[PDB]
């Protein structure tokens, strides 16, 4: 699929991803205004070869993924000004849950349905031999009150069939407050590491993405702000001591125990995304009416 820059009409900026900005565009070749709304993710024109290779990877991965709980790849547009490809994705009407939840009081059963859907999209992603490496409520988009879609794949990587992990490197933009201890210490990302991040994402939905209850806030309240280059080391240590994010207000005790099970120090003790699907289907059924 191909898109033409001449027919793209900018509405407003949607935000910042891993490898650039996301903008709301009205693709209208008829010139009336009835054209379909598209989310266009662009690579910054000033980025070096280290990001240009990572951006091409993001497009390639999203183009090969097809699932109801994963943002749809619409096509590619030739960016004449940046000499790269502009990622054309579907416009998810309600946006990210990080922006949606603090302003819209969403029921317990409804949030449980979202987590179930995240697990469904994540199980497919793992079946296609890919790790997300950036699972957070910030990267979970809402299409309607009963439908959720996984957003950005800037940090997503292909796990080669022979191995169960992918070796990561030192980076300042790493979502460390959503990362398992094995990613922070041994620099290894397993399929179980995405399950740890889901547990954190589930914690966010249950707090209604309240920034004062957010993972960086709660962990920095424990670590402190005057720890030099040892913020991640102090994070690794508290996670080893068995310290975890607190139970959100009105969150059921059994749901918090599922969270803690996604937060097992040992990667092998953590449930897979396939194990979580029938479990969340039942928990959602219990809390619905
Ligand atoms: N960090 C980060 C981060 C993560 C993601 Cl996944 C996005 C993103 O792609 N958001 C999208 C995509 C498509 N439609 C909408 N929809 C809306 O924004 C509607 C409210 C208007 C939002 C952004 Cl911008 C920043």
């Amino acid at each position: 699929t191909v898109f033409h820059k001449r027919y793209l009409k900018k509405i407003r900026d949607l935000g910042e991803g891993h490898f650039g900005k996301v903008s709301l565009y009205c693709y209208d070749p008829t010139n009336d205004g009835t054209g379909e709304m598209v989310a266009v993710k662009a690579l910054k024109a000033d980025a070096g070869p280290q990001h240009r290779s990572g951006w091409k990877q993001e497009i390639d991965i999203l183009r090969t993924l097809y699932h109801e709980h994963i943002i749809k790849y619409k096509g590619c547009c030739e960016d004449a000004g940046a000499a790269s490809l502009q990622l054309v994705m579907e416009y998810v009407p309600l946006g990210s849950l990080r922006d949606y939840l603090p302003r819209h009081s969403i029921g317990l059963a409804q949030l449980l349905l979202f987590a179930q859907q995240i697990c469904e999209g994540m199980a497919y992603l793992h079946a296609q031999h890919y790790i997300h490496r950036n699972l957070a409520a910030r990267n979970v988009l809402l299409d309607n009150d009963r439908l959720v879609k996984i957003g950005d794949f800037g940090l997503a990587k292909a796990v080669p069939e022979g191995h169960e992990y992918y070796r990561v490197r030192e980076d300042g933009d790493s979502p460390v407050f959503w990362y398992a201890p094995e990613c922070l210490k041994e620099y290894k990302f397993y399929y179980a590491s995405d399950v740890w991040s889901f547990g954190v994402t589930l914690y966010e939905l249950l707090t209604h993405c309240d920034s004062s209850q957010s993972p960086p806030t709660k962990f920095l309240e424990l670590i402190g702000i005057a720890q030099g280059q040892m913020t991640v080391l102090r994070l690794t240590e508290l996670l080893e001591r068995g310290e975890r994010l607190p139970r959100p207000d009105k969150c059921p005790a059994e749901v918090y125990h599922l969270m803690k099970n996604c937060w097992e120090t040992e990667a092998s003790f953590r449930p897979t995304f396939e194990n979580l699907i029938p479990i969340l289907k039942t928990v959602h059924e219990k809390y619905r009416h």
